[PDB]
């Protein structure tokens, strides 16, 4: 069942909220990848000043060996090898031939937060291109297939690059309606025409008047993985309830849930989304490890990260992801995915139109 605890989403919020504002299209991303991308950063600085205070919510307590370890079990829960669904974190830092990799580093990538460094020559941006393209699709199954083009490496040195993948199956699954097509008012253009699935059910759900929004889980099996919907109120927009939406007016809305029989009729999609999360890191304040001053001395021997790509996809269909009160998503709302064991906020989205 769903999460009792205290989620550490105080940042994982903040950069959702910098994303969503500047993209009108769907949206998907990975928060808590971000977070390990973050501090796979701070391992490699001499800080391990200003860096220190900009990634106060990632570090845990100024104590590397709780990082380590808080990183490391909360990636081993949502990765654990199960019969019911298979998810998958991966990191790769993409380095140029004259940068001398330390293997203490890669010893710490390795383990502590299931990331690797590889060597390439950025003098070959196909070939370099290539080898990334196929590691992407390696490690998500074929799910994803290219986040880079030679273009996007022009003054590459280190190009850290992350993606997620995620195969699941609902608990309640929705039965197949062959023919089951509605509208979709969303914001910008004329209502659209979308594919549906629809179930009667028990499942978690709340009308939140302080974030003017409905909320529903929807859980896979596992007895780990569950996803979150939270659809706005008739009068209201999605960057209204974002606006809202923090560490702790979140943590109360979700604990005001409990079961309650719902009429759940909700838009099939299928989709993939990838930002360069330098800019938008930036705008939330990480800015330090990105200055002309800034130093990676416990990766390469004495240069900076040149750019960080990350990439997601998700699917929900009548059988899962990539497989009385009424709930119908029949305009703009968010979702996430959360391992319910902790509260890692593993994915995090919009749709802006539904679109399979």
């Amino acid at each position: 069942g769903p999460f009792q605890g205290q989620r550490q989403n105080e940042f994982d919020l903040m950069f959702v909220k910098e994303i969503f504002k500047n993209h009108n299209s769907n949206v998907v991303l990975s928060p808590f990848s971000v977070k390990i991308l973050l501090t796979l950063i701070y391992e490699a600085s001499d800080t391990s000043s200003n860096t220190k205070r900009e990634l106060s919510s990632v570090i845990q307590n100024d104590n590397i060996d709780h990082t380590r370890s808080y990183y490391k079990q909360l990636l081993e829960s949502a990765q654990q090898d199960n019969k019911d669904y298979d998810l998958n974190i991966a990191t790769n830092f993409f380095v140029d031939d004259f940068i001398e990799v330390i293997n203490k580093y890669q010893q710490i990538a390795n383990t502590h937060y299931h990331a690797m460094l590889e060597k390439v020559s950025y003098s070959n941006p196909t070939q370099t291109a290539a080898t990334i393209n196929n590691w992407v699709s390696e490690h998500t199954n074929g799910r994803l297939r290219e986040i880079v083009t030679p273009d996007s490496l022009e003054g590459a040195v280190i190009t850290l690059v992350n993606v997620i993948y995620f195969c699941g199956l609902w608990t309640y699954p929705f039965p197949e309606v062959a023919n089951n097509v509605k509208p979709f008012y969303g914001t910008r253009g004329k209502p659209t025409n979308a594919q549906y699935m629809e179930q009667n059910g028990q499942f978690y759900y709340d009308n939140s008047a302080d974030l003017g929004a409905q909320i529903l889980r929807l859980p896979y099996r596992g007895n780990k993985l569950a996803m979150y919907f939270i659809l706005p109120n008739p009068d209201n927009t999605v960057n209204q309830v974002l606006d809202r939406i923090n560490s702790a007016s979140l943590h109360q809305a979700l604990w005001y849930m409990e079961e309650n029989e719902v009429n759940v009729t909700l838009p099939k999609f299928k989709f993939d989304f990838s930002e360069q999360l330098n800019e938008p890191l930036q705008q939330v304040g990480i800015r330090e490890i990105f200055s002309q001053n800034a130093s990676l001395p416990l990766l390469a021997r004495g240069v900076r990260v040149s750019r960080i790509f990350q990439k997601a996809g998700i699917t929900i269909n009548e059988l899962g992801s990539e497989a009385v009160q009424i709930f119908n998503a029949n305009r703009p709302f968010i979702f996430f995915i959360e391992d319910e064991t902790l509260g890692t906020m593993l994915f995090a989205g919009k749709i802006e139109n539904p679109v399979f």
